[PDB]
């Protein structure tokens, strides 16, 4: 039994009167009088069936009634043309004039409805999955991943890439993020962990001198699952060697060209580049969307001396201009003033400023600023007639979170975040250490690996706090997508970076001495990226919200509300592991 | 700055004259005062540099002398001719003058030469796994994999194939395999597995609509390790919708058909198909290398009834005819017949007929039968003058097994098995169950969900064991490949099949019942296939040791002798997961 000669979605009005057979599921049922219309469905459209009995019998008629949502069903017909086409869908012109069927499975009714907009809640769309997965939202999810996932392997592979499966089964390590762990049999009382990363082993394939290597791969993180945290997630890892932070830039800008240009239908020129400091001092975070204005504007300058206390004692004022917002209401900056009090942003206050569209600039602290310094701060905005100045004040960093916040909670609310708007860029030049002034102590911000900037080695004697990390993160639309460092290969430029950090080298050589001991067989130069996958993907179609991108996920507990894992064991494999869960 | 201009083993004469910039690792040097040729290597090949010292300063040779094997350097020169031209590798038409030398690293020796014959032995290249992947045998073998890999995924994606991911973290399951198990903090007493495969997801995907699903896919098994058996491996892992077991069949032979076309360099036709009693009795196994001959001839009919006790109680006699070996030796003869009484064969003894080259036939077993008796043999076989039959007796399956080992060991030993040639072929027709009058009920030899050929459903009331499965096993010389079959959608038939294996229907729900109640949504015909990766590409490359095909591989107690794993982790780990270890 062939079961189809096409698939539901390819037959048009070229299949005139020609005999076919199709199979699918039943996505709807339509009655008028005697006759029966249908909806075949399956992953490549919808294709329409009618039943009429004087064209076809009185039992197929009697088996086509029993028919309900979600059956799968084989039927055998002619394609004919509708009156009017459907304009809205491929097979729109034809339909199928059904002569036999045959019901293959008879489906209970789905929980919810399976449509672009289901009435199922995400809970009850969770637990049955793998019928939520049948409705295009999620099906065109899966696909797109797919078709991204297969044009990132074949643009590396031309670029000289190798990929290499590393291993799942490594060696637990103490420090940093809690491992998931796996019991060995074989090795009582001895573990495994899941892989956080192929860091140990992409290094290691320097060494190893592969050149050139990148692997899709999962990775494994048992921490706080907050918003779209996945106890286990993908990531495009790559490694390279012989490389300076331009050539690691330019590989990776390429290929997130190449798939902006098939997704956008537009080339992409260079990406723009913002140091760390020009980031967090623009827009308050490392990690921009610089597709709408709202820029940052500093008035310390202005505004201190004049009497109003909050804003002399604040080491930062710093604000926006929302442009048009002139007029918005007490309800409105009230509003405003409240969501920004939430705990969530920690903000104290709000000072707001209108120029108004008969040229009055006018405050919520004229006791303090007339209209001429009103005008000034208006300037050093650019602001114009009809805009609404917001600006928050307190510490450096404190404040520039907060008003970044605020910046991108109005980017959306007025509808100046397009999800077919892309905007990429890099940021570079971070800091690398940071200073605490009260311990007299540095801090690493990146892996001890990481290396200082050629041109910052010199520093690094009396004035490391001035040193720029060789690393860089890839940015688009205010969503990380990844990122990566140049590493040390110079064995005295490493202990010398952790001295800077506070590791005596006995230190060091516990926590990092099995690379630093296999890196003296013949470490080149290598440098990396990695991308979040998940995140990637989303955000290509679109979207922020990786969920729907991943088939079979977890829910904030870890927990797959599907099959119902985690669950107990057992006693027999408890004791074959010998491990007694503490009762 | 910029580390080389071009890769080692990408310049040619047409270069010449060319400034250039190279970094590798020293591979050779030679050392001869006046002048000094270094071999630099990198993946891509090697370049040959030559240090003159008339043309150089003083430093710079002084360099030069300082290098030793496997060092990192970078030099900067001028492409010029060679003297004497290398025509084996790309670059040997050239050399590079070098002009400057940098040592980026000066590596420590080896603990074995990096040569494609290397002295270092296999557990001390474990221990230095990432610097024995520097040699050629084992890069290659990486590249090569990688290039399989890329062919997969794209022949199944133009097929129509869609690539999903599928969880690690799952449900344990009391039966089975053993799985390994991962601890969950977040929730305490319950544990995840790790897959043995994604089968119950991606039953799950044809549910769900997804008509054709693949991936290439870590697999975890925590079973005994004996001879190329890793605690993970990789599969290609497919299945489909609304597919008969031909369909399935076709597309992967297609698949089969394209690797061998690429890798070998010939086209080759439709695949030879053998039923699994036709292999086992032409072959004594289900997994044939039919390159050559020495086939099965059963021989029951032409012994019995001469007074020789071990034939006449025999269940089987059966041999082969071993062509042109007529002249073996008694001590040879001797090592054969120990060979097989090894205990891992375990034969009783063995029977040999010459036919000489004088044209008379004769054997060990004289004293039962005449000329006439043994030329009858003879023509069984076709033997001719010079040839050497060698029988064995015993139980039908047993002696099958030890007659088909024979067979193997003396296709080695002949040069009869050769890397270069390849025979695929399908195994169908196998037996859908298997009875146990010690349970009193039907084993099932596949999944319990293999749905039986379509012709023998009338063979489940009365003659279950005569009933043959809707499967198929991919084979290539001699070695699985792979196998899958056609799924029961029809939960009568299913409940039917459920029954014959001894299950009440409370205890097939506890065991099935989540995949059962799924389908009832809309389960469509599935079927699917899953091949053994890392053996498909060992076999593609002419090699029948998958180990030097993965990157990091475990010995034979599952540890990583290289990074040490698994070990002990910190008190603190095991309070946090609520276990402790068994003293």
């Amino acid at each position: 039994h062939m079961f189809r000669t096409h698939t539901n979605g390819e037959l048009s009005l070229k299949n005139l009167n020609e005999e076919v057979t199709l199979s699918g599921w039943v996505q709807t049922i339509r009655d008028k009088g005697f006759m029966i219309w249908i909806d075949l469905r399956d992953r490549y459209g919808i294709t329409q069936l009618v039943f009429d009995q004087d064209r076809s019998s009185a039992a197929l008629l009697e088996e086509a009634k029993k028919l309900g949502r979600e059956f799968v069903i084989q039927v055998s017909g002619k394609v004919i043309e509708r009156a009017s086409k459907n304009p809205k869908i491929p097979t729109g012109e034809i339909e199928i004039l059904v002569e036999k069927l045959t019901i293959l499975n008879n489906s209970e009714l789905p929980p919810f409805t399976i449509e672009d907009e289901t009435d199922g809640g995400e809970e009850l769309r969770m637990k049955y999955r793998y019928l939520d997965i049948r409705r295009n939202p999620v099906k065109e999810k899966l696909i797109f991943r797919h078709k991204i996932a297969q044009k990132v392997r074949n643009y590396l592979s031309d670029q000289g890439f190798i990929e290499v499966e590393t291993p799942v089964l490594i060696k637990s390590t103490p420090e940093g993020a809690r491992d998931f762990v796996v019991p060995s049999r074989m090795n009582p009382g001895q573990f495994y962990a899941l892989p956080q990363s192929p860091q140990t082993f992409k290094q290691l394939l320097m060494v190893g001198g592969m050149d050139k290597y990148f692997q899709i791969v999962k990775c494994f993180r048992d921490e706080d699952l907050r918003a779209d945290r996945q106890p286990e997630f993908t990531q495009i890892d790559c490694e390279m060697a012989f490389v300076e932070q331009e050539d690691v830039m330019n590989i990776f800008e390429g290929l997130t060209q190449n798939l902006l240009k098939d997704i956008a239908g537009q080339e992409f020129g260079k990406f723009p580049r913002m140091t760390f400091a020009e980031a967090m001092k623009k827009y308050g975070n490392d990690k921009p969307d610089i597709r709408f204005g709202m820029e940052f504007h500093e008035l310390n300058d202005l505004v201190k001396g004049k009497d109003f206390k909050i804003f002399d004692e604040a080491e930062l004022v710093v604000g926006i201009n929302v442009e048009g917002c002139a007029e918005y209401t007490r309800k409105q900056i009230d509003e405003l003033t409240d969501w920004i009090k939430r705990p969530q942003i920690g903000a104290t206050g709000m000072v707001w400023i209108k120029y108004q569209a008969d040229g009055i600039v006018t405050s919520s602290v004229n006791k303090f600023y007339n209209e001429e310094d009103l005008k000034k701060i208006a300037e050093e905005f650019g602001a114009k007639p009809g805009d609404l100045m917001l600006v928050l004040s307190g510490n450096e960093n404190k404040v520039r979170a907060q008003l970044s916040a605020l910046r991108m909670e109005l980017g959306n609310r007025l509808g100046l975040r397009k999800g077919n708007e892309f905007a990429p860029l890099w940021v570079i030049d971070f800091p690398l250490l940071e200073w605490d002034e009260d311990t007299q102590r540095y801090h690493a911000m990146h892996h001890p690996f990481t290396s200082p900037k050629p041109e910052d080695i010199h520093l690094l004697e009396n004035e490391a706090g001035k040193a720029r990390a060789n690393a860089y993160d890839l940015v688009i639309n205010g969503n990380e997508i990844g990122g990566g460092s140049i590493r040390i290969f110079d064995k005295d430029l490493q202990a010398q970076m952790f001295s800077l950090l506070g590791f005596t080298p006995e230190e060091a050589e516990a926590q990092f001495g099995f690379l630093m001991n296999a890196f003296k067989y013949g470490a080149p130069p290598h440098g990396g990226l990695a991308f979040g996958f998940d995140r990637l993907v989303a955000v290509l179609d679109g979207n922020e919200v990786i969920r729907d991108y991943i088939a079979f996920p977890k829910n904030n507990s870890g927990r797959d509300v599907m099959i119902d894992a985690p669950a107990s064991i057992a006693n027999e494999q408890l004791d074959e592991l010998a491990l007694t869960i503490n009762i």
